[PDB]
């Protein structure tokens, strides 16, 4: 379930556990670790139980050296125990194992009748003893092991050493991952970055197939011949940029404008011959989604917003059962799953605490599974979900989401023909969908042109202390995020309320330095609001509509329409973002606020 | 339940009697009485059931005295029973007592070691023996008294006498209110003045805190410490002609202050045998519950507020899937209906059209059937479902609502039991909630005790223009419903914000002209937040912080801890919305807003 | 000007030369490291020149141990050499710093006087003694460090061993940053954290007046006192590789954190063997330079500013006449030449339109020539100009003026030596200067480390629409640039004024909403401000006093002394800048403006 290696010139071990403490949110039955001093002494140490256990052993009989293997387990081939736990041996050679061989029988048979000695049920043992095999026949554990490799099949990932020489690790990544961290004349590897952070943040992500041989000083990286390739070394990722802000005087703005060709961005690859096309998620896949009878969603901030949108989509369009919940209020409390429930996650980092939170307690609770939508590829939401789909906005540099929101709304939007439930509605449905989405990088395009309209319309909030954002239906999300964002980066009291909850207490709040905007109602409703605004008449109540310019409205001395061009209803909120996205970021360019760091908020949340 | 003493010339006993009677409408299981004579000669009567069983027993065997005590029971510790009824004894001390002594354990414990007996079930008992036991070194019954508080925990309200000194009581007020009645050549006591009409219309209302000595002819109040304490005697004009709303102000207020008398009437008949009983739902719809896989609420405003709290409750204690949807946003989309799921909506006035069409058009979507949860009798929402529970509230006049609020919050936990899902235990769950209902009217008016402290606190708010409420799981909608309240009948722009999500957003708005709250956090939570609000320190962000005075908080500059009495954690929802609402209360009363009737709200919201 | 120091299990010395190497960006002259094996053995080498001969030097050797520390230097108290370089050794005491001693001389002669052998010429060196002494005493390295830090006057981060006790290292800080570096079983410290990103990323900063004590598994950090203090560690969340911001948040910030470096850039090549060298100017250059008898300068905003604190220097140290006018006024008036007149322009773009059109005016008006002070090589002011300085200072974003003001400053006072007019009457003149210019780089870092404190009175002016920045002499345009910092970044109405024409007008103006502020005000002067003010106190008028700290100055309940570490006078107008930079800043912070574009600013003005 969990692998570490270090390689060193002091005492690996306690690297080592820390290593599988920070391992411990995966697997695991049982623990081990094999260390080995520059004399060639190898101590090895087992436990069933948790880490604690191994922790608690090696305290009070110290491992001493700087070569070391360690490893938790998720027993497949053998009942969990000290005996088949990890690291197993060969005499001289230690392995650590992520995964399965999948031909073990054959050739632990094949080996047996050759004098090895089989003391445990598992797979990984096989490992041990063929590397010792091909090392029994001259070269040193690279060339054994270059040869050894070809003769499992499986998804599996190993770390191999050779007590007999401390001053070489050689790993293999075959179906299961492994990433190198360089230190400072000592190097380390485990199954996911998490493990060597304490120690390293400079990291080589392994490609599938590759072999490698580490020691304290160097790194050396083939793949299944022994052809020397190499592999860069990452640590981030979120790179900015200049420059890339073009025109614009913003990353936010810049982040604003370029939403037409992010969500292009969003859309290729999964769109043909009419259909949505998300066939990247698996040929099985699928077949996963079929069984799902409920969405659950989880998300923080502007996230949950979009999460919130797609509720209304899910549940009209698609006849799915939906729930949206904030993050934090899913991983505090005890909830009842739903049967046969896919977790959904939305992030635009892809590290957010609560997010990831939410997600590992989802695996505890009984999910069908997990599906990450996120921006950021390699990030934790991504690595530990089922499922992952990429909106591909590009790196979003502003602390106010803008970009990475309409991509999700449209990835979201994707996910509603591909989870129909409620068939036979039913292509008219998907092609509605399909329609939209064609159409959606242009509608942008055309708000994106009214700017001048808003530009203007902010200096009626310029001077505002409070606002109300009102919205129903798939609106009444929008009218949250708008709120959001007013409050994001002009730090103006903006407060988003249900449409057909106005009168039930925040009319009382109504006056001249309340301005109040409706998103996009139709004509029973406004007529409603309307009535309402006239009732604070006396108190100055403004009333602010966001309106297609097909409906007609009128404006009044206390009610002001700003009318929009008209767009396809299946994609209106995406489309009704943008006006309140350039409100907030004009007020704010009136204000002369830091637009792209507003003021005690951060980009992603991820300590606690 | 009720308390009147009484301390005359002439016999007391059918005063103390009229008196009991006057106080019924505080709901209560038993009762009793005990007078003395100037000889020293104690008589005590005590009856389970009904006031009018207790005065026919003391007609035939009239009893003699100008000194006594007497109380009706709502039993808390103890069966309702003969033995457990008050006024209790030890010896010479007799004491009648209200509300719940937090140390009853230890403190029964070490009065039993000094050798007392203890013959009833009731925590009150250790004040009579420990009373005893302070006495017995000598001094006066008064000093005594002064020994045995400080030992004490909770609300230890009583009045309390030594049959070999006739000539004074001893009252101290704790947890829930007394008022002396100034008589001529004669002083009474009561826990309500309506107790002491028959015989007088001077009253002297004793704060929290205040401890009475008492005689014919004097009456002298102090504090803990001994000092003398000024309270000043008012007449009572009006008799109770006046729209009664009796003592108070306002409707309101009243409704705020009937709350424990409004619980204890949505509690009659539905608690038997230590389990609820909704057998008055028929034995027809205790099946059609025990199909039910889902549950789905449709509310308005605070309505929706409380069926909020009860998502939390039905999902962690009867692991039962519960939504929570404002009325108005389920009508006017095409939601997807779950598997075998329960309509319930949640509604003082029964007549909001939002509501109604919820459960109209619920009708045909193919529910398994709904339910009322309701204040008024014969009203659409009541006649239109299938089941209906009545809140037996009273009526509300206030056009927020109060009593409506903590009446539905009773109901909502009243059907977690009834609705389980959960296997093993589930009996516990049953139990802790039947014992915390059987509580929370005590509880409550522990909460109304702390309104003095509470009115000082709105001074830091009457000024504000802005505020934020937050709250974590059960305590977030209540958050929500503190935050609406202040909208309603202060006119300040009070937000509530999931505790999770300040980072988010929100905290970019705070200074010193938006104060946060903070509802019952435990220490990890507490700590975030103090975290977040040391960020805008250098903008006069101020932490206010309602929590349970066990929790050992501390306050500092930027962070002023409200502390409060431990209750129950089922009930902290309930109890916790208390000191929300008399804040609202009180910050109206300072700034002289129309409390009853705020500006362009209205009590029910019936026309479309 | 670099610090790092290890305590591990593993040898440390090629994560010592890794971390100067990170550190090389900054400023130096040498370098050299340090470190102790177990046995206590003691190697240490230094080099003259870059790192890259320390690491060469370190090839030879077998640097074996796992404590140690390492310096790069930047003279400011004997020449550059090996024998001058740090680590300094007073036998087993072993001492890295940076900063200045400035009671050297007195500590140099008593250390002497009792046994001590000075082999340098250096501040620093009186440390190493004055430990050892203290330890000759007695106790513990922590406690012979408690009394030797209250006997040093100045600035100094240092860090300090005991090679005859290699487990803990001690350091304090006073003036000039340190950070420390946890790892796994072994722990770092550096005075940038630059220099631990290879190892670790959880770091301690240190603050102002700490000390601390370092072993392989603990920190114990404290005051001056023993009194143990305490300080978070934080992850370092940040992402060094993103941008050129680097660790700061915004260019601004980093822009006037590099201002010692900027500065270094600025006198690269310019001082030899005590005096300034301008020989880049041509062989040839003292011939037209000798010729001058008047100096004008022309420029727009903050170099007009810098231009206006020229003028006090040359006349006062120099002589010669000088005159400084706004571009715009020289460009559109008939003016009269002075004979052999310089004209001088200032100019960080070197394209303003109005300092470009009054350079190209002049050609027609009988100047002797042009020289050109500007921090873009390839301007057109450099290229049209006879003579021309770089400031070297760096690109700068942020279109506020940080370190182009400070360099140019240096350039300025440079000049004033090279043109001098006293005969005289010199010499110790140009002495002074030069000393100044030597100890500005660090000067600049100890006013730096006030920022804390900077960042506390920010509270004060965050809410303030008004603010009035007074100074006489060269510290009156100190307070010009001051208040147009103010103007420029946070929005609020600063005026700068001459301290002494304060009471002709102005002082009308002051009330709580108008703060005042003085810069650097001798005694005399102070006083009379003390007493205007006093004439407003009814209107809540509060005087801020920037201030030397050896001055006495006590604080009042409107007049307040935020008081400054000791400065050479001559440079006393660039020191000065650094906190009226800082206050400008961290008030922006907290109202949440956009500091690096301000609304209707620009980086330059080049169209007409
Ligand atoms: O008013 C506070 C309550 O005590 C509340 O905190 C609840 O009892 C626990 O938080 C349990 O939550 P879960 O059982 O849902 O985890
Ligand atoms: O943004 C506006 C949309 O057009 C929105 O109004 C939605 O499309 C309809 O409300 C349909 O939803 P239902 O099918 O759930 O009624
Ligand atoms: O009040 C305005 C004056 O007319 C003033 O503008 C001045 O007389 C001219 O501008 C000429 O000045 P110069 O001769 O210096 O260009
Ligand atoms: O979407 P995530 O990366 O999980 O972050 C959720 C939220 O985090 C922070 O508050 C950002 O400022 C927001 O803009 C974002 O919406
Ligand atoms: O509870 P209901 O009768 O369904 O009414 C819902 C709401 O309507 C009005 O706004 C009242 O002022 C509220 O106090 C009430 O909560
Ligand atoms: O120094 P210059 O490039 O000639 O510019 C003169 C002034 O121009 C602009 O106003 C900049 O914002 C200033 O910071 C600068 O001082
Ligand atoms: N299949 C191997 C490895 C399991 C794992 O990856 O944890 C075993 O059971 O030992
Ligand atoms: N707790 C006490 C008092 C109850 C009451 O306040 O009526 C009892 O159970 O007897
Ligand atoms: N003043 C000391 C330290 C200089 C520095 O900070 O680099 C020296 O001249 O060596």
């Amino acid at each position: 379930a969990g692998i570490v290696g270090a390689i060193a010139q002091r005492d690996v071990a306690e690297i080592l556990l820390e290593g599988l403490r920070r391992l411990e949110y995966r697997g695991y039955d049982s623990a081990g670790l094999a260390v080995v001093d520059a004399e060639g002494h190898m101590t090895r140490l087992r436990r069933l139980g948790k880490v604690q256990m191994l922790a608690q052993a090696a305290e009070e009989h110290p491992l001493h050296g700087g070569t070391g293997i360690a490893h938790t387990r998720w027993a497949t081939h053998g009942e969990p125990s000290e005996v088949n736990a990890h690291p197993h041996v060969s005499e001289h050679i230690v392995v650590v194992h992520n995964g399965i061989i999948e031909n073990h029988e054959p050739l632990r048979e094949e080996l047996k009748a050759r004098g090895y000695t089989f003391v445990s049920e598992t797979d990984t043992e096989v490992i041990a003893h063929l590397v010792n095999w091909e090392l029994k026949q001259g070269g040193t554990l690279r060339e054994a092991v270059l040869r050894a490799i070809p003769q499992l099949r499986g998804a599996y990932g190993t770390v191999i050493m050779d007590s007999r020489h401390p001053d070489t690790l050689l790993a293999a990544r075959s179906g299961s991952p492994l990433v190198i961290g360089l230190g400072m004349g000592e190097n380390f590897i485990a199954s996911d970055q998490l493990a060597l952070l304490p120690v390293t943040r400079r990291f080589i992500f392994l490609e599938e197939g590759d072999i490698a041989e580490i020691t304290r000083r160097s790194v050396n990286i083939f793949d299944k011949t022994g052809a020397e390739v190499k592999r860069q070394d990452i640590e981030s990722n979120l790179q900015y940029d200049a420059g890339d802000k073009g025109i614009y005087r913003h990353y936010m703005q810049k982040e604003i404008y370029e939403q037409p060709n992010a969500i292009k961005n969003t859309l290729t690859g999964r769109i043909s011959h009419g259909q949505v096309d998300l066939s990247e998620l698996g040929p099985n896949a699928d077949e996963l989604l079929s069984k799902v009878e409920h969405i659950q969603i989880l998300a923080c901030g502007t996230s949950y917003n979009s999460g919130m949108v797609s509720r209304y989509w899910f549940e009209s369009l698609a006849g799915i059962p939906c729930d949206v919940e904030i993050a934090s209020e899913f991983r505090y409390r005890k909830s009842a799953v739903r049967r046969n429930s896919l977790m959904i996650t939305l992030s635009q980092s892809g590290e957010t605490a609560d997010t990831l939170a939410g997600l590992r307690l989802s695996k505890e609770l009984g999910y069908l599974g997990s599906l990450a939508i996120c921006n950021v590829p390699g990030s934790s939401l991504v690595r530990e979900s089922d499922l992952a789909l990429m909106t591909n906005a590009g790196t979003e540099i502003g602390v106010a989401s803008t970009k990475a929101f309409t991509t999700q709304l449209t990835v979201l939007l994707m996910l509603v023909a591909k989870l129909s439930r409620l068939k036979g509605l039913d292509a008219s449905i998907e092609h509605d969908i399909v329609h939209g989405l064609q159409a959606l990088p242009s509608r942008i395009e055309q708000m994106l042109s009214q700017d001048k309209r808003i530009e203007a319309l902010a200096e009626d909030f310029s001077d505002k202390h409070h606002a109300l954002f009102l919205g129903r239906g798939d609106q009444y999300p929008i009218a949250l995020e708008g709120a959001l964002k007013l409050k994001e980066i002009s730090y103006i009291h903006a407060e988003a309320y249900a449409a057909g909850e106005l009168k039930h207490g925040p009319l009382a709040l109504i006056d001249a330095d309340m301005p109040v905007i409706v998103v996009a109602p139709n004509n029973e409703l406004l007529e409603k609001l309307k009535s309402n605004i006239e009732e604070v008449r006396a108190r100055g109540g403004q009333l602010y509509v966001f309106a297609d310019q097909d409906a007609g409205f009128v404006s009044s001395d206390n009610m002001h329409i700003i009318e929009m061009p008209h767009v396809e209803e299946v994609i209106a909120p995406i489309f009704y973002t943008v006006p309140l996205q350039l409100l907030a970021y004009h007020v704010a360019l009136i204000k002369g606020t830091d637009v792209d760091q507003p003021r005690n908020l951060a980009k992603s949340v991820t300590v606690e």
